[PDB]
């Protein structure tokens, strides 16, 4: 029952994560995708919250956000077809490299900043930023996933205090910045209570390989008082961020909802019995059905060249 409708559009390959994640092939275009499979019965009470997260993803379209292509709902399952990221997790990348240089950290950090600033510009907050939530695509560009961990959580978030998601994101970004340049967490312990004490105290070791500017940026992000944390606006053109670039982080989306690609509308129209204008009208509704999937995948096929 569960897989019948999905199997009309996708050829399923192997599981890569357990929500379960499967690699698949889009039949029409031949494009690889990742399929997030969610058991509705397993979620039960947390199900309406997963539905609000899907709706938020429908409103996020960005070069550094893993793209939603298709949402399929059955009696027992929710399927989310997503952008294929074969480079894997930034978590695995950090471990394989041990730690990144200041220069390579900047390449990756400016991409995280671009995604997160855009998420905030859309009225959302991520709240679970960590290197397991950042994937590399075939072009080695980062893609943010799993919208909506203890080692990355802001002191106020752990204490159960009221918080602004934007300030909790800036703290988690400070933790990511440290891990990128150090290869280990600033706050860590085998005991959960001792880790909780360490986060709230906000004291961490400053390794010898960190430059004075890196150290100052970490201080500006890793403030226990959320009001003392740097705002996203000042992070876009921060002196550490501008070093070797001399231009602020481009956070604005390059992936439109409005403008449609004429080649992709043309390619798409041959598979349907409608005229071009009807086709453009249908695509513009952005229903996250097979039509949305096909259009976005043709665009991804085109960008490859
Ligand atoms: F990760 C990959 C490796 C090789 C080929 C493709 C991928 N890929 C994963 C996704 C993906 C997209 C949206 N949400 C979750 C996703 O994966 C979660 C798993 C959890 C276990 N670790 C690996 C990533 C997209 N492409």
């Amino acid at each position: 029952m569960d897989y019948d409708e999905l199997l009309k559009y996708y050829e399923l390959h192997e599981t890569i994560g357990t929500a379960k994640v499967k690699l698949a092939c889009h039949i029409l275009t031949g494009e690889m995708v990742a399929i997030k499979i969610m058991d509705k019965n397993t979620l039960g009470s947390d199900l309406p919250r997963i539905k609000t997260e899907i709706e938020a993803l429908k409103n996020l379209r960005h070069q550094h956000i893993c793209q939603l292509y298709h949402v399929l709902e059955t009696a027992n399952k929710i399927f989310m077809v997503l952008e294929y990221c074969p480079g894997g997790e930034l978590f695995d990348y950090i471990i394989s490299q041990d730690r990144l240089s200041e220069e390579e950290t900047r390449v990756v950090f400016r991409q995280i900043v671009s995604a997160v600033a855009y998420v905030h510009s859309q009225g959302y907050a991520h709240r679970d930023l960590k290197p397991e939530n950042l994937l590399f695509d075939e072009y080695h560009k980062l893609k943010l996933i799993d919208f909506g961990s203890l080692a990355y959580a802001a002191p106020e978030l752990i204490q159960g205090k009221s918080y602004l998601g934007s300030e909790a994101d800036v703290w988690s970004m400070g933790i990511l910045l440290y891990v990128l340049m150090c290869g280990f967490l600033p706050f860590d312990d085998d005991n959960v209570m001792a880790l909780y004490k360490k986060i709230m105290r906000g004291k961490y070791d400053v390794p010898k390989w960190l430059s004075p500017s890196s150290i100052l940026l970490l201080q500006q992000m890793l403030q226990v008082d959320p009001k003392k944390r740097i705002s996203m606006k000042n992070l876009l053109n921060h002196p550490w961020i501008m070093q070797d670039y001399n231009y602020p982080v481009e956070w604005q989306s390059k992936n439109p909802f409005i403008h449609l690609d004429d080649d992709c509308v043309t390619e798409l129209s041959v598979h349907h019995r409608n005229n071009r204008q009807t086709m453009e009208d249908l695509i513009s509704l952005w229903q996250y059905d097979h039509l949305t999937a096909t259009y976005l995948l043709l665009l991804a096929k085109k960008a490859r060249g």
